[PDB]
């Protein structure tokens, strides 16, 4: 039910838990305009000063939810006193600045677990997410995206001083994940803890190394526990992303000449950057990574959002790959049918081969779905074949087609290219106004160039791969000629069709092991179609003929597809996301002509138009048909 102007939007809403990394505005903003709320990142500008009247900017989950088409009201905090006083409805972001792992857990599972308190005074309180949901006979939302941060405050408060404590803290994070899973949550984004030695807070200090190694221990327990929790988690490899940013800051929109780990924008608990800091020569928070000692600036927030989005948006394109092959398979079949329609009531003599060679172009055009990217692309093909008239009423033959198809899909025009090699054996019957077709087709698929592009750092990043696949299909149809007359100049025939087609594309691993690089599972997509149609043609005296057909098909394999994958950098954490949904209806018209160039030699052309609810395919062909 997806609007075609919009990007995909798989999720009913975004529900968030965690700490200051994710808080959307639980606490009042004492130094902001009336009704302001606090987020832990820079203010929007132009002055960035406290008391300037400027609000705090957005945090990653807010930016992400927006990208994902989430209702804005959902992106607000869950328990702000400010919202209550203002009459603004509570949102789905339960993250609270200051929360340790145990508090994050309570905010999900416990009575009065969502506490907003400043200086030992309770500002506001409500029951943990699952508790409030339960008081409506509800578990988690099976269609929502869930999103969690946490662990940092455990560290700040000195509750993590050795490997054991770090592992225990990672376990408390996982407890939260499991609580949601057990409650029916089906998609959970989870942060690896950032490398805490690489924050202005500890960087270059004596705590740095112990900070870094305890961070490692935390994440190793986190990924290992999650590996065995069986929850559907999309892990964010934040530490690896940061290393990549450090090595190449300009690619993330950060200043390449600055100390991005040891200086911050605001100067709160950290060395203000002299150039881009709030009171520097040219203040610009977007040029820096850290707003204060641990909290990311607007640029960091966008990076986190874009990083999560790149992972989430991947299946919306990868799931289009089997659809490229169904596309070329169907164009291949159209080209064959065109030959049959030119041959309809007009076969070669008994015992004699009729062969053809031809080619053409095709276009694929997909509109965006809830879990599928919009995309389009051109291709070309070479097809040849031959039939042998066995008998008066029977004919058998074989055919082969080479198809080159490209597709540009997604926000950044990811570039996908495919070589399809198909062949078939077919049989035909026509006797006494009855006619019938049957075709067994096989195919090998070479996806020789797979370049996935996505927004990142105000620019774009690409990940690359190539893969293989194969397909097999059976097609049949049956009709009865309305012309009583086997020598009629025109023939007109209603028909029913049946089609099975299984396309399978092998999984593959994108090259290298960047933080954004994905490894995909095998993919398969089946089509079961029943159709009815009308075909006809008119001969203008043995030299020229025109034929056409219309068909309406029903897809019975119209379940939303899904793709299983993992980050190359985190091989033990596989997750499954939704993709292409085959629509259940398609309509086609085919036009064609045959013109004799000589006794035994016909020139033939075809045009095809296929329309589903979310796509349009087109193809044109030209062929020569000679008689042996």
């Amino acid at each position: 039910h997806h609007h075609h102007l919009e990007a995909p939007s798989p999720y009913s809403t975004l529900v968030v838990f965690g700490d200051s990394l994710s808080d959307a505005g639980q606490f009042p903003d004492p130094a902001g305009p009336a009704g302001s709320t606090s987020r832990f990142t820079n203010r929007v500008g132009p002055t960035y000063q406290n008391g300037s009247g400027e609000i705090f900017g957005p945090t990653a989950p807010m930016l992400l939810g927006n990208q994902l088409g989430i209702a804005p009201g959902d992106l607000a905090a869950s328990t702000s006193p400010v919202n209550a006083q203002q009459g603004i409805a509570d949102g789905n972001n339960w993250a609270v600045g200051g929360y340790r792992t145990d508090q994050i857990y309570d905010s999900i599972t416990a009575a009065n677990g969502s506490l907003i308190e400043r200086d030992n005074t309770l500002l506001r309180s409500r029951d943990g997410y699952l508790v409030d949901r339960a008081r409506q006979g509800l578990g988690a939302d099976p269609n929502a995206l869930y999103y969690i941060t946490g662990g940092g405050n455990d560290f700040l408060q000195g509750r993590i001083l050795n490997d054991v404590q770090a592992q225990q803290a990672a376990g408390r994070l996982v407890d939260s994940v499991q609580a949601l899973q057990q409650a029916g949550a089906r998609y959970i984004v989870v942060w690896l803890l950032p490398d805490l030695g690489l924050t202005p807070a500890t960087f270059g200090g004596p705590l740095q190394p112990f900070a870094s190694q305890l961070s490692g221990t935390f994440n190793a327990e986190l990924t290992a526990q999650l590996s065995q929790a069986g929850a559907n988690v999309i892990p964010l490899n934040i530490p690896l992303l940061l290393k990549e940013g450090m090595a190449n800051p300009a690619s993330f929109g950060l200043a390449a000449d600055q100390n991005l780990i040891g200086t911050c924008f605001s100067g709160n608990g950290c060395t203000m950057n002299p150039t881009y800091g709030i009171n520097g020569s040219t203040p610009d928070p977007s040029k820096l990574l850290f707003n204060d000692s641990v909290h990311p600036t607007i640029t960091g927030q966008r990076l986190i959002a874009d990083y999560t989005y790149s992972l989430l948006s991947a299946p919306w394109e990868l799931t289009l790959l089997p659809e490229m092959a169904h596309g070329t398979l169907r164009a291949y079949q159209d080209e064959l049918r065109s030959q049959w329609q030119a041959d309809w009531e007009n076969w070669q003599n008994v015992g004699q081969w009729r062969g053809f060679v031809g080619g053409g172009g095709q276009r694929l055009d997909f509109d965006s779905q809830d879990s599928a990217a919009s995309g389009d692309g051109n291709g070309y093909n070479l097809t040849l074949g031959g039939s042998y008239r066995i008998d008066e009423a029977w004919r058998a033959g074989v055919a082969a087609g080479f198809y080159r198809q490209k597709l540009e899909a997604g926000a950044k025009d990811s570039d996908y290219r495919m070589n399809s090699y198909m062949a078939s054996a077919f049989v035909q019957y026509q006797e006494n106004r009855w006619w019938a077709d049957a075709a067994l087709t096989g195919g090998y698929l070479d996806y020789d160039d797979l370049k996935r592009k996505f927004a990142l750092g105000g620019g774009e990043r690409s990940e690359k791969g190539d893969t293989n696949g194969h397909l097999w299909a059976f097609s049949a149809r049956l009709g009865y000629d309305i012309a009583q007359q086997a020598d009629s100049p025109w023939h007109l025939s209603p028909f029913v069709s049946a089609d099975y087609a299984r396309v399978e594309v092998d999984g593959y691993s994108e090259k290298g092991a960047s933080a954004t690089a994905l490894d995909y599972d095998d993919q398969k997509r089946s089509s079961k179609r029943l159709g009815a149609g009308l075909q006809g043609k008119y001969a203008f005296g043995s030299d020229t003929q025109l034929f056409a057909e219309y068909a309406h098909e029903r897809e019975y394999e119209d379940d939303t597809q899904d793709l299983t994958m993992s980050l190359n950098s985190l091989p033990g954490n596989r997750f499954t996301l939704e993709g292409y949904t085959p629509q259940d209806h398609l309509n086609r018209v085919s036009l064609g002509f045959s013109q004799k160039l000589a006794p035994e030699l016909s020139l033939r052309g075809g045009y095809n138009w296929r329309k589903g609810e979310d796509d349009t395919q087109q193809s044109v062909s030209l062929a020569l048909s000679l008689d042996f």
